[PDB]
DNA sequence: GATCTGACGCTACGG
DNA sequence: TCCGTAGCGTCA
């Protein structure tokens, strides 16, 4: 009543004091009301429900009395986002004093406590329009609960406001989050809002404490946080896309399916549902009993192992190859489309690993290498990547680590012969193809990176063999000679496999850390499979704590310059995507190298590496071409 | 009739 | 019985 106001509704002398106020507080608390009005402490993670305003909780204690006179202690004040009917001179008056008070949000020396720090930063960044850019946002620091609580336990999916008061708060604390206009009155809301702000600063405050004592919090400080503006960064700019070229491409393969589904028809004599796997493993092994000539899956491997035997494999391949194609980097980017570009949907709490997840569309699940079709009334060159491009006048710039868990392994485990090894896997494909580096094909080195992968992490012969198409006894003789060529490996699992037996976790080099209480198991599938899960989260951890701490150091380098407009577009594992102005480009990539390489030492944490840090630095007009630079 | 959904298989991405 | 993201399609 007093603790709730309408910050347009303030007399300005009570305005500047709520600015003082805001530059003296002890902590502010923070969460997005819809027009429901529902918030981000209810339960849904989307609302389906127009952003309508700002809820900021000024604490001025986390000495004396205090007396305002046009609030009360501790109050609530609140932030209009949600456009009105007419736009007209207050509306500017009401946006210029609400953008102040925002940024004030922003840049304030206190703790910023909100549940779910990315959209409210998005919600702001939008909010700011013109008279902002990206670079007001990139130091804000605001406590996520979520955040927290996913470092804890990542596996466990993404909960409730609720749910983490009733794990993490102590104790009987009860709170009415399920408020809206309509099941109830705006007082019920917003006397609620009040409490549920209350405690939610209790339970950050209580997870921040226990990030401390599972060892979790320079990791949440240093690498998480300064995170999240970023991704709200990324998810306010868009990526130009061909809606035209789009379509055309989605006629063709369409008539090149039609094509392929006719012909898989003819020669399994039937008319099966081309998309089903069932019927397929019904015709392959059902009928045409592939199997027993040299049930088994239809997956690319056993397909491959048959590719001689019939002609229904190697068609149904292509099928899918250009299917896939067509209906995920094409229709399924169609759909993602908003006024010619698309923007993805960032998750920090999707993984078990500490990698980034991507939504609508998944931008890191775009294919690298562009496919071949015969066109149906020459040769057709199809790339995705190529479908996006920089504005104009822009360029992308793309940073990536060369073999980034390939070093990682390297530096934990310590082995001398890779710490000896101008290039990595075109090495040992040439060592496999008998010949030099020069001559080996793309697609050798992307089965052979793909075995070096299978057989670090613990794979079988079983697999292995598979896999690179090999008979058993070259499957066992491969482990071995790969194995027993370096030595450290084998002792780098063993050494993971055993901590993860000890401490009922595994942690990788920044701290994060993946508990695995299977790893005590009776069952030993589960146990082996514990295993596997720690001795590959060590490395894959590691590198995305490295891949988080560039992206960090980079847009933080770039943030304060006061030449360089270069933008993070896209992250996709151990690459980086920047649109970057033509011009800018010399001087940015010289600033992206410099930053990404120095990553080799940083203090803090000790983090000191045993290998350099190889940058591959890309630069075009679009992401599907990218010449090399420097 | 036209939908909803949980589970599985396969395909891409990335190491 | 390499790991783990998303996305699309069948099936009961
Ligand atoms: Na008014």
């Amino acid at each position: 009543k007093k603790h709730f106001c309408d910050i347009r509704h303030l007399d300005d002398w009570a305005k500047s004091q709520l600015i003082e106020m805001l530059k003296q507080a002890a902590a502010l608390v923070i969460t997005v009301m819809y027009t429901d009005g529902s918030t981000q402490l209810g339960a849904d993670q989307t609302p389906v429900s127009s952003v309508r305003g700002i809820v900021v909780l000024v604490k001025r204690q986390a000495c004396g009395p205090v007396l305002e006179g046009f609030v009360s202690d501790d109050p609530c004040i609140y932030i209009q986002i949600e456009h009105s009917a007419i736009w007209d001179q207050e509306q500017e008056a009401h946006q210029q004093f609400a953008r102040n008070v925002l940024f004030q949000t922003m840049k304030c020396k206190c703790p910023v406590i909100c549940f779910n720090a990315k959209d409210f930063v998005r919600i702001v960044l939008q909010f700011f329009g013109n008279d902002g850019s990206w670079k007001h946002v990139a130091d804000f620091i605001g406590l996520d609960p979520r955040i927290a609580a996913w470092l804890i336990d990542p596996s466990d999916a993404t909960p409730s406001f609720e749910d983490l008061v009733e794990k993490y708060c102590e104790k009987s604390i009860t709170v009415k989050v399920n408020s809206t206009y309509g099941n109830s009155s705006r007082n019920i809301v917003n006397q609620n809002v009040r409490e549920n702000l209350k405690t939610l600063y209790r339970l950050t405050m209580d997870l921040c404490s226990k990030l401390k004592d599972y060892g979790l919090w320079q990791l949440f400080r240093t690498l998480e946080l300064p995170l999240i503006p970023i991704l709200a960064v990324m998810e306010s700019h868009a990526i130009q896309v061909n809606k035209e070229e789009m379509e055309k491409t989605s006629a063709l393969l369409g008539a090149r399916l039609k094509e392929l589904e006719q012909e898989a028809h003819f020669v399994a004599g039937e008319r099966f549902l081309i998309t089903s796997n069932n019927q397929l493993r019904e015709i392959l092994f059902g009928k045409l009993k592939l199997h027993l000539l040299s049930y088994p899956s239809t997956s690319e491997a056993v397909l491959n192992a048959l590719r001689d035997l019939h002609p229904l494999p190697k068609i149904i391949l292509e099928y899918r190859q250009v299917h896939k194609i067509k209906s995920t980097f094409v229709d399924g980017l169609l759909a993602c489309m908003k006024k010619g570009s698309i923007s993805s949907t960032w998750n920090q709490t999707g993984t078990v690993t500490g990698r980034l997840s991507a939504k609508h569309p998944n931008i890191q699940g775009i294919s690298k290498h562009p496919i071949q079709i015969t066109t149906p009334k020459k040769i057709l060159t199809i790339s995705p990547r190529a479908m996006f491009v920089s504005s104009k006048g822009h360029t992308f710039l793309a940073a990536d680590f060369s073999q980034i868990e390939l070093r990682i392994l390297t530096h934990l485990s310590g082995d001398p012969e890779l710490l000896k090894l101008d290039d990595v896997f075109s090495t040992l494909t040439s060592q496999w193809k008998d010949v030099p580096v020069e001559q080996v094909t793309h697609a050798d080195r992307e089965q052979t990176k793909k075995v070096v992968y299978a057989v670090v992490y613990g794979a079988g012969k079983e697999r292995l063999a598979a896999c690179l198409g090999v008979p058993i006894q070259e499957a066992a003789q491969f482990l071995e000679s790969f194995l027993q060529k370096y030595k450290k490996i084998k002792d780098f699992a063993r050494a993971a496999i055993a901590q993860c037996h000890q401490t009922g976790c595994v942690v990788s080099i920044m701290g994060r850390r993946r508990p695995l209480p299977r790893i005590h198991a009776h069952d030993q599938q589960l146990r082996a499979q514990a295993e596997r899960q720690a001795v590959n989260f060590v490395v894959q951890g590691s590198a995305a704590d490295l891949c988080k701490l560039a992206m960090i150091h980079v847009f933080t380098a770039v943030a304060a310059s006061h030449t360089l407009t270069a933008r993070l577009v896209a992250q996709i594992h151990d690459e980086l995507l920047f649109e970057v102005e033509d011009p800018q480009i010399p001087e940015c990539a010289a600033l992206v190298r410099r930053t990404m390489e120095s990553l080799e030492q940083v203090q803090a944490l000790e983090l000191q590496l045993q290998v350099p840090l190889k940058v591959s630095l890309s630069a075009g007009r679009s992401w599907g071409h990218l010449v090399p630079l420097q």
